[PDB]
């Protein structure tokens, strides 16, 4: 897929899921692979353990974009506050669940529009438990996002036919990232453990990129 | 929209954004779609890589109009020199930023008037970062252009309501081009990747035109 001008440009189409919970380790390993990526996804284990100031620290030390994987899933008023605090801390984007409904998603979109940031809608998950309720709601959640003008989506990380289906629903221009061919549908892939748990993180990242 | 006599006539209302950086590839692909367009937009990657002589080469080999997308954004005296060098190299028009203010725009208008060429004012951009400062200044930049007699404008490439708003500010006769319905407000559309990265550039261009 060619890059679209109106959505984020992710270097090498590779997003590092920096899931380590210790600040020293997270910054050290990210430093080891800084030449391979310019976009890093950070979640709650690291931020709750080390403080939200870690977001700005990554942006300054590496010049990277930060996507806050906070899977926002509260009522509208609370979602608004979570997004505002996250963007105030410097996050370029935030990942939000769609199962709590349209008004909960809209609350996040309102803050992102006000602050000049982005919202990613999580349309589906791939852990086994996702089959109970998430899988059956995925197409409807993706359509809800499209209907509200969402332009960034996070999709499944195990089944290709699921990607083409999500791509079909969201259209050819919206931005789609997928954890884990894939780049024929998704605009970027997210890789974590395969890189940060590797004996040689740099080698792991370089291997993945050359393959891309 | 009907054509206005006092502004440029773009064949098929389609401008090719020839963004390839290699002279051979740029000339080859443009040759493949020459029957579909008579106006080509060239930017700095190609010109810096191959030399400004490439502008006259396009005009002679294809008989096309060249719009230099140089997003001129310097002080008045320097803008004057950039425009003069660009027009001396044969460009029919040049694209200029409005954020540096009125005197910077006027400097470009003076050289275009002297040399019988045209200035396009870039009123807004559509990449995500444009939300930080460009989006909030767009209406004021467009009004500044109108106030100085600018007759050619480059607008957003993602939101229709933005086009009608720009069209409202600039009036019904000025020339408006838009990257990427749209032709109800803009006089011509600019297409790049969808054509030059296509497996069959000619097919891509013909498809876009028949749709127009």
């Amino acid at each position: 897929r060619s890059r679209r001008v109106d959505v984020m440009d992710v270097m090498n189409r590779l997003i590092l899921a920096m899931d380590l919970m210790n600040r020293d380790d997270a910054l050290r390993v990210t430093g080891e692979v800084r030449e391979y990526i310019d976009t890093v996804k950070i979640g709650y284990p690291l931020v709750l353990s080390e403080g939200m100031d870690i977001i700005a620290e990554f942006r300054k030390r590496f010049g990277c974009r930060i996507i806050a994987d906070f899977k926002v899933a509260d009522i509208p008023e609370t979602n608004e506050k979570i997004c505002r605090a996250t963007f105030k801390a410097g996050a370029d984007a935030i990942i939000v669940h769609g199962f709590p409904g349209a008004d909960s998603v809209r609350a996040c979109l309102n803050v992102a529009e006000e602050m000049g940031r982005e919202v990613f809608l999580l349309t589906e998950m791939s852990h086994p438990g996702a089959e109970m309720f998430i899988q059956g709601a995925a197409d409807e959640i993706a359509r809800m996002g499209v209907d509200l003008g969402v332009k960034n989506y996070v999709g499944p990380s195990t089944r290709p036919e699921r990607l083409s289906r999500l791509r079909e629903i969201i259209g050819q221009d919206s931005f789609l990232i997928s954890p884990g061919e894939t780049l024929r549908f998704a605009d970027a892939i997210i890789v974590g453990r395969s890189i940060y748990l590797a004996d040689n993180p740099a080698a792991a990242a370089a291997g993945i990129i050359e393959s891309i």
